RNA sequence: GAAACAGGGUCAGCUUGCCGUAGGUGGCAUCGCCCUCGUAAAA
């Protein structure tokens, strides 16, 4: 009942003010956010990096998912608004600026289609004009704040537009409904059965969402990657069919648990710990008592 | 839901006195004493 249980807990977190990502997001940490007006052009640069024992990568913002780069044609894929410096600002960082430019090229296009698919939000218009006039930040990326010089702890920056100061353009309502309906449409495009978890016919998710914490590297919960494990011609990640919506559900539930206090990580075997009726008052304890 | 290695090896070694010494001693009557006796045996 592994995956089904994970899904149960995701449902609990969603329904119980747990503030988990809503089917359409990941709580990616933004090292710093560019504050913009209707034209941006470096209205301000806030650095969010101020955090715990180390100078971390910002405040936890349930921004759209990391669409993942996966190497070769990295620049083609670009996260929705929050993204890599070369994608967003076309900051050089190194000779890998040309690719960054291409990164920027697609990121712009992404933002541009974000404007085209979702107009009437000042944020996307703002970032579009921002991309047009990134020179205003071409100085700022060495004027206000820095990216720790290769691709580290300043990378994965994002955009916040002035006049709200607390809500990221990524997590802005308008952009949110866009990304949710987009996750719905692209899902509708793909095949439609069957969930291993909800058991309903639903979009099968290739590339399970790489839950983070058990391995040192964030790792797939279940990714039939190598060719042999590819069992019955389902051939990569359909080998296991799980509803992509439910894929999100459980992978986020697992991520939260793995990052929650419930991680009594005995040596290798990290051990999350649910409660079907969440908050059974033992869930928080179960690590403290076995660890 | 077939085919699938825990694997290919890895001195516990190297070496180290249980020793240097250390009275069983000093010493203490076997004693004090006691009839083999009373006796029957020259065929």
């Amino acid at each position: 009942m592994i995956l089904h249980a994970l899904t149960q807990y995701y449902q609990r977190k969603a329904e119980s003010d747990g503030g988990i990502a809503q089917e359409g997001f990941e709580n990616k940490e933004i090292p710093f956010i560019i504050v913009i007006d209707k034209q941006g052009n470096f209205i301000q640069l806030e650095d969010t990096r101020e955090l715990k024992v180390k100078k971390k990568v910002g405040r936890t913002f349930l921004v759209p998912k990391g669409l993942g780069r996966s190497g070769s044609k990295s620049y083609e894929v670009s996260n929705l608004l929050w993204d890599h410096y070369g994608y967003v600002l076309a900051y050089a960082g190194e000779k890998g600026q040309e690719q960054a430019d291409k990164q920027h090229a697609s990121f712009t296009a992404k933002v541009n289609e974000l404007k085209q698919a979702l107009p009437d939000d000042a944020g996307v218009t703002a970032v579009a004009a921002f991309l047009s006039s990134a020179e205003e930040k071409s100085k700022v990326m060495q004027a206000a704040n820095w990216a720790e010089c290769a691709k580290v702890k300043g990378c994965n920056l994002s955009f916040r537009l002035v006049d709200e100061a607390v809500d990221l353009v990524c997590q802005s309502k308008a952009v949110r409904e866009y990304v949710s309906q987009a996750n719905q449409t692209q899902s509708d495009n793909a095949q439609k059965g069957i969930c291993l978890v909800t058991g309903k016919a639903a979009p099968i998710a290739r590339l399970h969402n790489a839950v983070k914490g058990v391995n040192a590297k964030p790792a797939p919960f279940a990714s039939v990657n190598l060719s042999a494990f590819e069992s019955y011609g389902k051939e990569q990640g359909f080998a296991f069919p799980i509803g992509e919506q439910a894929m999100f559900e459980y992978t986020t539930a697992l991520n939260t648990l793995l990052a929650g206090e419930n991680r009594f990580r005995i040596g290798d075997v990290t051990t999350v710990c649910w409660g079907a009726k969440r908050t059974p008052l033992e869930e928080s304890l179960a690590s403290m008592i076995n660890g």
